[PDB]
């Protein structure tokens, strides 16, 4: 164990080395609504997609604590590439519940191969000799103009074209064509565009049932390593609080490391420091960006914990997990909009980097995975048994 | 009174015939950050610039209220237009403490004249033979494009250069000279640029000390209209924060419009209206909005009523009212972080209204007028007569 | 109207003739769970419990605001007199439901009658020659050890005991008899104790069903005074709000009163006035309380406008003041917590009047007719007209 | 120290073992505002004041997190017994600071003796041969009725009468008097009674410096075993709140317990845990309380962390340790509301723990060490090096 943490130390020290490069790009991915070149460039130098990659094809192989630390400290450079980075390694620890044909295929000669990832059962495909034919358009699509493969899901139809069952589909990028819909306030350069297939074909070795996918059955089996027994799903969602923490985390020290220097507009108070009502009200929203924080280390070990001992988490953790993620991304937006306050109407300026933190946080903030309403009632509902509302856990 | 009423009426009624053209130029103002030629045609066209004008002059000469009520339909359909026809009258009721001749000078061959005003000393003036001569550079100048004078506040100083005193200044646009300054992410159309001046000349006429400019000694002249023994700076932030929650209104009516058409991500509920958890936090949302229009109103009213009455408002409603506009706006951005959670991941694309309504309100809210920390330390200081943190009331 | 806003300036001056003889009383009334006779007597002197009876029965026959108005006034004193005065009055405006036979034998020679009412159907009752046989047991009866009357629905039954309707039953102190079960922590004098009945004989006159006890049918009829075309259900939750509402204020009250005499321990303030972080929490927490008052003034209004117009509220409003009353009350409660952080430890002595207000404030609020998260979801239903979730409005 | 776990687990059963006699002696101590003889005796032989006692004097010498884990447990069954259980043991820790003289007197031949401590200088001490004389009158001296001795800060005085400097003196129960002052609505079986002294003869062997008393100078010291390493007055502030926290928690579990056997009046809901509105609420409350847990956690493993690797905590870690205890029951007053709105009316019955938890809970709250304002004014200020508003850290 004392390896995880000094390899974490390490992978920490590299967002440190290579973040001048992301804050380098930031200006350009916010206009061209993608990852400048250098972007991918240092990310792939760097192995931070590679973090849940197997050991066995050349990858990190960490735990879900290191990928939510190096999420938190990539956001203070730029949010949108710790938000790509992020999902690239949360969509490649799911593809470890296909079949060895398809991991091979996909990491084999590629030990820094980038998934993409979108759940949302927005296509239909048919069987067809071989395999499935597969038709459908998925919009969020992070990151998948860098991405070598996408994972989609799907629902299976008969000749009729009546729903048999769920599909989780593995096809790569020279069978992907990508649609520009991607114009928003936050996350621009995150380019989570729309993926759109045509009677695709899909071999059988890359399609797994949408039941399988879900599959903790991996958490208690002795012969895969501590990460592949992890709940994937909850682990992504705790990196993705990660990243909106992160964001959060920074421009709590942009207000803190500016306050010296900036009055409160149109009081007396010629520096913010001066106002005892500002340093009580950045000491209140400190609490709660802290408390966030804890938060995301609570599930993050909770995960951890349970894949190294080869437990299976019981429902109920899993449904408080999702409580924490979103209580976590709520308690930061709120945060950051005390911070807005506290700087005041400079943080507005483009030149601000405090209204990109705020804008890039929010976004995100809103992934289905991190919706606080649907969290608190998951995890209210685990303390009387009641059916969750929510397909997957 | 039965009069102001009807007016009222009218004037909200106006704002809704001319509303499509502020609502078709809102893409184009987000583009080029200054409202478009259309725009200030129906500003001019409508009268919205002459609520605080006098009769004298061929004003609307309505009240605080009326005002208040105008910005909050405005803001529906463009904040940004909102914001800059409320500065503009208050702007204009501000020009009220100067001397005759330089009303009659401003407003006597236009009833629609358009002031710019920014209260931040951030010039020196000194004193020349018929006047002063004056040099400077003053960021915020809301809607200075299209406005016909600016109201200017200076430090005066003697031959030597030592502070003497505070002065308003009233000066055209003929002599100004307009930096762009303003890259903002909210309140683009606003166009509050930075005016500048280089050894201007403004005659005696066109100048008061700041000391009259913050005069509430008209309270109780009974020579005066009711309009202009309201006590104008309070009048200012009353509307200003209208702007604010009149967009807030529009981001409810909306994802209240959308709710039946959407789902809750990744849950059950394939209506938003279906979810009572939704339901019920949407109810909880919208009431905080309504009480930062109860507060708003408040305030309003206090101030139109001593108007009426010709009373002077003691500083401890002053206060309080600084309490209500800050509280309000304050409760406006918490609750439009509440409108994006219920609506979600939608609200934040560029086509969707919502984003634009949370960004600017955001942007606006943190006039220095709005301040909420400032707010609260006033009125909580108001029950204990501790000096005001401000100079001006 | 210039009457009834100078009626309300007389009954708010006879709360503070009287309030010392409330005040007076409290400590016993805290020990003995019950009104003090000197208290009693004050009522009924002071013709507090005669603001909703009828003007031809020797009643003041005021509106809702003027009984709001005088509640808050009343918490000051004693919140358990305040509970009883307005539990009285709203008793006696639901009395108005019933035949003229019942008010006469109510009013007719009782001016400054008394009624208690259940709402709750805590009783069964059989149809008897000439009227109805009724059983039950009735808790939260408030101050019914001194009314004159009861008001208690119940639920008719058949001679085979299967339900047919509601009704709601007006019946006699002499018929009777109350059990000791109110032993509480907060409005303790209230003495809400249960009422019971064994096979207890109700004449037809006295009886009218529970879907006529709910109806606003009165609303557009002409032939009544406009107190009487009041939505009594509604208006009762209004004043009931108002007596939670004036203890809030009356513990903002003494802490503004005692925290020039008092420091904030630990810390090197030595007066709580000398900290700019307890008088800006202060001025929030005050901001709160105004709110609240501001909620239960719009709903009082909203219903006395509607009285004297003679217009029927549609559900949409009654709605909404559902949501009103629930949120001015959590407000409230919250803001308690709030003053008890700012005054400290000596708030929890039994001498200091603070944690009654605390306690009495709490208590109350917990009323079905004041519930929040209800209140929350009726009102937010009222936006894409779902059917309501209450019986009643 | 796999050893300090494995003995916070029998710690912890011992108190669930105990339990019920605490539970057993509640409405006793309620009744005469001291703890009853079988809980004195269950304290006494449990060991559960010992915790923090030497293992040389035979006592347990256990670690911050241990003796926070047993608080919260304790307060489960009393609040009371947990607040004066953990005083104890931290009085008994700060005791560590006098003499060995003084040490050997006070726990040579009592293991498990019990010391009370005030820290507030309510008294004034001289020099007099051999030692000193005190006068003074101690509030909120909590279990002085059945402690041994008692830690008293004063002001130590000339001939003249001239402050010379503070001290904190170890007086025993044969020289103390105690008068009854302690009438409060929570934590009533406390006792904090007020401690006079009048004319006191105090030895030089049983008198250290307040300087000494607040003094950290024991964190590098390896002679010391690592208990007596420990920030003493910040872990007596931890395991306070840890008493609020567990109160807290009990409310939790309550009202979890009670939720599917009560409705929600005057709602269609029959049951509580139909409410999905009430559901997701009660998932957002517990993870307020959640959050306080974490932070009550984080402080307490910092001081054994330090204690253990006998490094010096910097004053920010000790000022972000004061800000986490008094957000930690910030939010617990705060859910406490929250629970009360989920449970209802009944809550506030006497006959209902709920209300007691919601009493006691918000009595201990308002301790200075727990200041919730105090706390964000000093973690605020530790980011721009400010200096502490207060005395001892
Ligand atoms: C920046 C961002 C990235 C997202 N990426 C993904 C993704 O990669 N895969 C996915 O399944 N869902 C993703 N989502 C989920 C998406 O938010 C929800 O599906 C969304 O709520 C759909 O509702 P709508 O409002 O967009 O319509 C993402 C959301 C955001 C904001
Ligand atoms: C959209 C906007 C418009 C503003 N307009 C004005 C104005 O017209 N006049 C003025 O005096 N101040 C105005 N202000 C005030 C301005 O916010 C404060 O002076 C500001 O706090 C200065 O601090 P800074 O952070 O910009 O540096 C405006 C602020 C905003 C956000
Ligand atoms: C002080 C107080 C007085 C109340 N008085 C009445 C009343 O007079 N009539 C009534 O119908 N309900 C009254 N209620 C309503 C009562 O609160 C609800 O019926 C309650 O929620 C029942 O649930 P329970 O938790 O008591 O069980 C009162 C409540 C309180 C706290
Ligand atoms: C239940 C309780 C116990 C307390 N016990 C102690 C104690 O043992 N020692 C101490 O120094 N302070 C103690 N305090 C601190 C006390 O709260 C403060 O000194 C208090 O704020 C003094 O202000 P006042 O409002 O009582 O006057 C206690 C407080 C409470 C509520
Ligand atoms: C939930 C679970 C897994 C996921 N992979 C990509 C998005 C996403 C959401
Ligand atoms: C405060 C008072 C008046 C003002 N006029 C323009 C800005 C502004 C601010
Ligand atoms: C709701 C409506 C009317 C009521 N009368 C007494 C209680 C009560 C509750
Ligand atoms: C702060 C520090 C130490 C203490 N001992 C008793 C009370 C108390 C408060």
């Amino acid at each position: 164990r004392s390896e995880t943490a000094e390899l974490r130390a390490e992978l920490v020290e590299r967002v440190h080395k290579f973040g001048p490069v992301f804050a380098d790009g930031v200006a350009e991915g916010e206009r061209e609504r993608r990852l400048p070149d250098a972007t991918v460039r240092a990310i792939d130098q760097s192995q931070l997609a590679m973090l849940w990659t197997a050991k066995s094809y050349g990858g990190l192989e960490t735990d879900v604590r290191t990928m939510s630390e190096v999420a938190k400290v990539l956001s203070h450079y730029c949010p949108s590439t710790s938000w790509v980075v992020n999902n690239v390694n949360g969509s490649n620890l799911l593809a470890s519940k296909f079949p060895r044909a398809a991991l091979d295929e996909v990491f084999g000669d590629a030990p820094g191969a980038k998934l993409a990832s979108v759940f949302a059962a927005a296509g239909t495909a048919v069987r067809t000799p071989g395999g499935y034919r597969l038709t459908g358009s998925w919009p969020y699509g992070t990151g998948i103009l860098h991405d070598d493969w996408a994972i989609l899901v799907a629902r299976e139809v008969d000749a009729d074209g009546e729903p048999v069952g769920g599909l989780s589909m593995l096809v790569p990028a020279r069978d992907l064509t990508v649609e520009d819909t991607w114009h928003t306030v936050g996350m621009r350069a995150t380019g989570s565009h729309t993926v759109v297939l045509r009677d695709t074909f899909v071999p059988e070795h890359r399609v797994i049932s949408g039941e399988l996918q879900r599959s903790r059955e991996s958490a208690t089996d002795l012969g895969l390593p501590p990460l592949f027994r992890t709940a994937a799903i909850a682990a992504m969602a705790v990196v993705c609080a990660s990243v909106v923490l992160g964001a959060g985390q920074a421009a709590r020290a942009l207000v803190v490391e500016k306050a010296p220097t900036r009055g409160i507009a149109p009081s007396k108070y010629t520096r913010q420091t001066d106002s005892r009502t500002f340093v009580s009200s950045l000491g209140r929203t400190a609490l709660s960006i802290d408390a966030a924080e804890m938060h995301v280390a609570r599930a993050a070990t909770a995960l951890d914990d349970a894949a190294y001992d080869a437990v299976a988490l019981p429902d109920s953790e899993l449904l408080r997990i999702r409580g924490d993620v979103g209580q976590a991304v709520s308690l930061v937006t709120t945060a950051l909009d005390e911070l807005l306050w506290a700087h005041g109407a400079a943080s507005f300026a483009e030149s601000n980097p405090l209204q990109r933190y705020w804008r890039d946080a929010n976004t995100a903030a809103r992934h289905a995975m991190l919706n606080v309403h649907v969290g608190h009632e998951l995890y209210g509902g685990s303390f009387f048994g009641l059916d969750p509302i929510v397909p997957s856990l």
